[PDB]
């Protein structure tokens, strides 16, 4: 049939690299693009089409227990090995990431319907806010 | 409170570039990472945590009408300008993308609960399959 209405999620994606190389996309973009999945939302009325695509990558899971130092490989970022230790400071979850980089850690806490995440490395602080979906 | 259970979607992300530069992530990865959103699914029981993060980028929408040639900028890929023309071949939607690259187009059709997408550029064919979610 001719109706392509719906939300579609990618199952399979073959030779995406050759296609991208043929368009002269640089090596560093290609390396990231090939490990993504796509969702496609198609709204169609007669012969008018609206298409919204989003690309997604699932980083690896982290499982830990507060108080037990664990080994973590940050392969969603710099792919280094750090010894991480997570503890409560009040209701703030605090993690020190012992490794090559000095002063590497993060803090995580709930205030209202928002989750706050402060990432630190050296002198640089990154601040992320999440809302409950 | 101490319970961080839930699905969380990022609202705000400040100084992600400085944090990443401090970890020596290369310029090309940083350029892509900073335009992503994150979803965080937190399962917590007492002091045991399981965290699943996924990064998402929403490509731009394409709207067209079958039979009306339209101007398209492929900024989710090589960011070139092409004159696109979409027509039915039976129940297969066929697009020719007139531009610098020769033999650039795609075909899209439904067979069962699967949507098929064949992307072509020069000699290279990429084949994607989507299932209805």
């Amino acid at each position: 049939t001719r109706d392509q209405n719906g939300t579609w999620e990618m199952e399979s994606n073959e030779n995406f690299e050759g296609y991208m190389k043929a368009l002269d996309i640089d090596f560093c973009t290609r390396k990231i693009a090939v490990r993504c999945t796509q969702t496609k939302v198609i709204d169609q009325d007669g012969d008018n089409f609206k298409d919204k695509t989003t690309s997604t990558h699932r980083n690896y899971d982290v499982d830990f227990t507060v108080g037990v130092e664990f080994d973590e490989y940050t392969k969603s970022l710099d792919n280094r090995h750090v010894k991480a230790l997570v503890t409560w400071e009040g209701d703030v979850l605090v993690c020190v990431q012992k490794g090559e980089k000095e002063n590497r850690g993060w803090k995580k806490w709930i205030e209202g319907d928002k989750l706050y995440l402060e990432l630190t490395c050296g002198d640089q602080v990154c601040r992320q806010v999440f809302k409950k979906k």
